[PDB]
Parts: C-alpha cells; sequence; structure tokens
C-alpha cells in the first residue's frame, strides 16, 4: 500500500533493523489464503496507527532469505519490531479486533 512498506531481502536491514520505532512485519505468500484475508486489515491498521508504527510486508517466496533468520515456520506470521528487535510474535490470521489488542498491549 501507500503506507505499507514493501520489503525485500536486501532492504530488510535498513527498513526494519535500523528503523527508529516499531514495525509490524507480515511474512506471507500469494498462495496463502489467510495471508490474503489479513491484507485488507493490515491496510486499516497502517492508517490507524500512523505515527505509532509502520506496517511492512515481506513476501517469502520472492524474498526467501529473511524468514529462516526469525525461525518462521508458517504463515502468515506477524512480527512486531521495536528499534530492530522483535518485541512480540504472532502467528496466524487474526481479526482486526484481535490485532488492535495485540498492538496496544505490546506497544505500551
Amino acid at each position: 500500500s501507500d503506507k505499507i512498506i514493501h520489503l525485500t531481502d536486501d532492504s530488510f536491514d535498513t527498513d526494519v533493523l535500523k528503523a527508529d520505532g516499531a514495525i509490524l512485519v507480515d511474512f506471507w505468500a500469494e498462495w496463502c489464503g489467510p495471508c490474503k484475508m489479513i491484507a485488507p486489515i493490515l491496510e486499516e491498521i497502517a492508517d490507524e496507527y500512523q505515527g505509532k508504527l509502520t506496517v511492512a510486508k515481506l513476501n517469502i517466496d520472492q524474498n526467501p532469505g529473511t524468514a529462516p533468520k526469525y525461525g518462521i515456520r508458517g504463515i502468515p506470521t506477524l512480527l512486531l519490531f521495536k528499534n530492530g528487535e522483535v518485541a512480540a510474535t504472532k502467528v496466524g490470521a487474526l481479526s482486526k479486533g484481535q490485532l488492535k489488542e495485540f498492538l496496544d498491549a505490546n506497544l505500551a
């Protein structure tokens, strides 16, 4: 999206590891239905949390290098980073409501 950062293996360090703030990274794939189901929701979140976090997506087929580094086994997986370090791990599709709660609880 407009506000979502579209990540690559090469831009991962700069976009995620070096950002001064919180980043919600979504590891996903085109063949993964639940990944597709959460896409519109990640869009709303990126609007609503503007100034508090940035949403980023890494497609793990197009960028196969980064997932192994974080032990990612299954998708979708959402990893909350705070200044380069994973604060919180979430796995599986959740609803908008569940995601708000995940974020509010871990951003404090």
